C-alpha cells in the first residue's frame, strides 16, 4: 500500500533527498498524508519514516511540505511505541526529531497531544522504556528532556498528570508495568534550578550529617481512589512488587501506616484468636449424640461475619484474582455449613466442624507476618516450600497408585486385601514406620521383596530430589529478598484495612502535611523523611 | 484410643521419631477423615521440619569460619 | 570451500558440532560480513526499526532435512559434554523452538495414547482372575506391547553409533510384556510376576514425558543426571556392606 | 525428543518438511533456505 510518497520517504544519500519536495510540489488529496492500509502496518506514513530514519533534514522538510505531524499511526511483533510523532522521537537517544518537532514552523506538535492508544509522550517514553541500564539512561534523559522542555510548550499543563484510556498516569503506569528502573527515577525526581517545581524531592536544611528530605505524595498516598501503592499491591503482576517496595518514600511512608494501624492490626488478631478458642472449646465438649448453646450461636454469628469479610474483598480486588484470602473465605463457609447442617444430616456435621477447626489452626499462621521477629521465618513457608512440594507429592501419588495396583495385582496366592490397604501399607514407608518382610503366605514373596524394595528405593530417590531442589533455591535465594517480600506482605495488609472494616467503612485520612515550594500556588502534600548520610555530605 | 487430649498429643508427637502408626483404624468412626487429617498432619509436619533445616541452611551460607573462631575468643574472653 | 566433504563425510561445520568445539563453532554458524564477502555470511539483518532487529540466518545443512545435518550430528552421533551448550546458541534456539511448536500437537498425541495404554495395562492388571471384556484387554495389551516393541526396534535399528536412558526402558518394558502374554500359553505359573514388573516399569517409565512441561523440564533433569549417577555408588558399597555383616551375623549366632 | 518424531513415525514414514523460506541475497542466484529471527536489543542498537 505504500505510495510514491513512501518511496520519496526512502532512504537516499546523506539522509535527505530533493526529489521528497520535487514529489509534493508536483502534487499541487496531499501525499505527504498517504499510508501504507496493509493489516501489518496501517497508517505508518512518511511523517514517522523519516523520524524513524533520524533524518534531521528529510523531516524539517517533510514539515515544510505541510505534513500533519498530529496524524497517528496503527496496525499491528513490532515497535511498541505510541503513534504520535512527537513519541516518536523515543526512538531516537539525541532527540533531534524532537528538537524541531517542538515549536517547529507551522507545525507546533504539542507534547501534550493524546497518541491512539492513549499514552502521552511521557507515558510512551515509561511503556518503551526496557530494565536494562543503557535503555533505562535512554529512557531517563529523554523523559528529563522532555520535562524540560514541557515548561516552555503549554506551560499551565501539567503533562506528568494527563490520563491514558486506562485511566493511569505515567506515574501510576511505570509501577503497574514494574519497570523499577524509571520508576525509582521519576519518584525521587529533582531538580536545582528553574524546574524546581517539577521536582518532587527537597532538602529544607542540612546541619551537619541530619538531612532533611521531603517527598511529594501526589497520587501515592493511597488517600486517591487509585495510587501506586493500591496499583503496586494488587493490580500489578510484574515478579518486581516486592522490589519496588523498599525504594523511598514508599518504604517510609508504609512505616508510618504500619505504625498507627498496628493498634487495629493485633486488635483483629486478638479478636481472631478468641474465636478460634471459642471454636476449639466448643468443639471439644462437643456431645457425641446453655454454655454450649452460647459458643454455637456465637460460632454461627463469628462465621457469617468472617464470611462477609471476605467476600466483601473478593467481591472487591476483580483483576487481582493471596494465599490465605481464600482460607479465611473457605474455613468460614465451611462452619457456616456444618452450623447449617447441624439441622439436617446431622451424621455430617461434626466432620466439617473439625475440618473448619483445623483450617482455623492454620489460618492463624497469616498474623506471624505482623511480627519483626517472624516476618523472615512467615516467608518461606509460603513462597518455596509449597511451590515445591506439591510437586514432589503429585510424582509421589503417582508412584504410590501404580504401586499398591501393583501389589495388589501380585498378592493374589498363597493383608493387601485391596488398593487402600497396600496404598496405606506403601504411604507408611515415610513415617519410618512399615515393615519390609520376606511374608511368605503371599505367593511370590521374593517378587513381592523386590517390589517393595524398588518402591523404597524410589520413595528415597524422590525425597532426595526434592531436597537437591529445595538446595538449590536457597543457594540462589537473598536475605535482603525475604526482608522486601515481607515488606510488600506488610504494604497488602495495610492497604487493605486502610479502606476500612466492610460494617463500618472507616473513613481515610490524607497522609502528611501540606507544603509549598515555588509559584506555579504549588500547594501540595508532602511527607518529611529524616536521614543522615555522611557519604552524601562528604561530597559537599 | 485417643481417649483424651494427653494420648492424641502423644500419638501425634510420635511422627517426629518415626514410630507412629498410620491406620485406617475403622473401631473408631469416620475413619477416612481421621486419616485425611494425619496424612495433613504428616504432611505439615515434614513442611515444618524442611522449613527449619532451610533457616539453617540459610544461616550457614552466609556464615563465615572466622566468625566462630572469634567469637570463641570472646568467649575464652569472658 | 565450506561445502566439501571429508572421508568421513562431513563439512567442516557438521565436524565442527561432533567434535563439540563450540568457540569456532559458534562463529561459523553467525557469520556475518559487511564487504564484498556478503555472500559467504550466514547471518543478515534486513531492516532495523527502532529496537527491532530482524535477523536472517542460512539454514544449509542445518535444518534437519538433509539426510545428514548439525541437528542430528549433536542429538545422536556427537559424543563431547558440551552438547547441551551447543543447543543455546542461535538460530538451533529458535529453530528448535518452532520445531516444538508445531510438533507438541504430536507429542501430546503420544503422551495421551500411552498413558491410555497404561491405564488399560493397570486395569487388566487389577482384575487378573487368581485362578469377554477381560479378554479385549489381553488383546489389546498383546498388541500395544507389540507396537510399542516395533517402535524401539526400529529406533535401535537406526542410530547405530549412538549406542538414551528412557530408550531401553520402553524396549525391555514392551518385550516383558510381549514375554508376560507369551507365557500366559505355556508355564502359566510365572506370567502374573512378569505383568506386575511390566506394570511398574511403565508407570516409571511414564515419567519419560514429564520433559515436555516447561514447568516440569528443569525438574525431570536432577533426577537422571546426578542422583543415579550417585545412587548407584552408594548402592553398591551398601550391598557390599549388607552381605559381609548379614554373613558375620549369621554366623555368630549359632548358639543358645 | 523432537528430531526423532520428525522423521516420522516407524508405521507410517511421516515426510519431511523444508524448515524456512527461501531467500537470495547478492549474487554467486544463490537462492537458499533462511530462517527469520526478529529479536530486540537496545545495547547493540546503541552502538550505531
Ligand atoms: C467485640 C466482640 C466481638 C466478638 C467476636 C465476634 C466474631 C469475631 C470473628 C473474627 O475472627 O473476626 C475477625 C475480625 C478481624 O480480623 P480480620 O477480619 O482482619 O481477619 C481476617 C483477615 N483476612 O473481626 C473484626 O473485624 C471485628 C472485631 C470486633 C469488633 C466489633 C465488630 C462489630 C460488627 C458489627
Ligand atoms: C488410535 C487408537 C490406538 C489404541 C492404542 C494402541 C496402542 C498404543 C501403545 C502406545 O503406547 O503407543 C505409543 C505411541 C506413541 O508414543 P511414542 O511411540 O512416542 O512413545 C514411546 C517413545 N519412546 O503410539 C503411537 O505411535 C500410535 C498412536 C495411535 C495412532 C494409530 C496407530 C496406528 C498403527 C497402525
Amino acid at each position: 500500500g505504500k505510495t510514491c510518497l513512501m518511496k520519496a520517504v526512502l532512504n537516499l544519500q546523506d539522509g535527505v533527498n530533493a526529489c521528497i519536495m520535487p514529489l509534493l510540489q508536483i502534487d499541487k488529496k496531499l501525499l505527504v498524508n498517504a499510508q501504507c492500509t496493509d493489516e501489518f502496518y496501517q497508517g505508518h506514513s512518511a511523517l514517522h519514516i523519516a523520524i524513524e530514519k533520524r533524518s534531521l533534514q528529510c523531516v524539517k522538510l517533510l514539515v515544510e511540505n505541510g505534513a500533519d505531524v498530529h496524524l497517528r499511526a496503527c496496525g499491528r511483533t513490532c515497535f511498541y511505541f505510541g503513534e504520535l510523532p512527537l513519541s516518536l522521537a523515543a526512538c531516537t537517544k539525541q532527540w533531534d526529531v524532537v528538537t524541531y518537532l517542538l515549536e517547529n514552523p507551522h507545525q507546533p506538535a504539542s507534547l501534550e497531544a493524546t497518541d491512539s492508544l492513549g499514552n502521552t509522550v511521557l507515558h510512551a517514553l515509561v511503556m518503551i522504556a526496557d530494565n536494562s541500564p543503557e535503555n533505562s539512561a535512554l529512557v531517563i534523559h529523554m523523559y528529563d528532556g522532555l520535562l524540560q522542555m514541557g515548561a516552555r510548550l503549554c506551560p499551565t499543563v501539567q503533562l506528568e498528570e494527563i490520563s491514558n484510556h486506562q485511566g493511569l498516569t505515567p506515574l501510576k503506569l511505570a509501577a503497574k508495568e514494574g519497570k523499577i528502573e524509571i520508576f525509582r527515577h521519576i519518584l525521587q525526581r529533582e531538580f536545582s534550578g528553574p524546574y524546581q517545581p517539577l521536582s518532587r524531592k527537597f532538602t529544607e536544611w542540612c546541619y551537619g550529617p541530619v538531612r532533611v528530605s521531603l517527598y511529594d505524595l501526589s497520587s501515592v498516598d493511597s488517600w486517591e481512589k487509585n495510587s501506586v501503592l493500591e496499583i503496586i499491591a494488587f493490580h500489578c503482576k510484574s515478579p518486581n512488587r516486592h522490589r519496588m517496595v523498599v525504594l523511598e518514600p514508599l518504604n517510609k511512608l508504609l512505616q508510618e501506616k504500619w505504625d498507627r494501624l498496628v493498634s487495629r492490626f493485633f486488635f483483629n488478631f486478638a479478636c481472631y484468636l478468641v474465636y478460634m478458642f471459642i471454636f476449639t472449646v466448643v468443639a471439644y465438649h462437643q456431645p457425641s449424640l446453655s454454655m454450649l448453646l452460647l459458643g454455637h450461636i456465637l460460632i454461627l454469628l463469628g462465621g457469617i461475619y468472617l464470611l462477609l469479610g471476605q467476600l466483601w474483598y473478593f467481591w472487591r480486588r476483580r483483576l487481582f484474582i493471596s494465599y490465605f484470602e481464600i482460607l479465611f473465605l473457605l474455613q468460614a463457609l465451611l462452619t457456616v455449613l456444618s452450623q447449617v447442617l447441624r439441622f439436617m444430616e446431622t451424621e455430617w456435621y461434626l466432620p466439617l466442624l473439625v475440618l473448619s477447626l483445623v483450617l482455623g489452626w492454620l489460618n492463624l499462621l497469616y498474623y506471624t507476618r505482623g511480627f519483626q521477629h517472624t516476618g523472615i521465618y512467615s516467608v518461606m513457608i509460603q513462597k518455596v516450600i509449597l511451590r515445591d512440594l506439591l510437586r514432589f507429592l503429585l510424582v509421589y501419588l503417582v508412584f504410590l497408585f501404580g504401586f499398591a495396583v501393583a501389589l495388589v495385582s501380585l498378592s493374589r496366592e498363597a493383608p493387601y486385601r485391596s488398593i487402600l490397604d497396600a496404598s496405606l501399607e506403601l504411604f507408611k514407608f515415610t513415617i519410618g514406620m512399615g515393615e519390609l518382610a520376606f511374608q511368605e503366605q503371599l505367593r511370590f514373596r521374593g517378587v513381592v521383596l523386590l517390589l517393595l524394595l524398588a518402591y523404597v528405593l524410589l520413595t528415597y530417590v524422590l525425597l532426595l530430589n526434592m531436597l537437591i531442589a529445595l538446595m538449590s533455591e536457597t543457594v540462589n535465594h537473598v536475605a535482603d529478598n525475604s526482608w522486601s517480600i515481607w515488606k510488600l506482605q506488610k504494604a497488602i495488609s495495610v492497604l487493605e484495612m486502610e479502606n476500612g472494616y466492610w460494617w463500618c467503612r472507616r473513613k481515610k485520612h490524607r497522609e502528611g502535611r501540606l507544603l509549598k515550594v515555588g509559584t506555579r500556588p504549588d500547594e501540595r502534600w508532602c511527607f518529611r523523611v529524616e536521614e543522615v548520610n555522611w557519604a552524601a555530605w562528604e561530597k559537599t
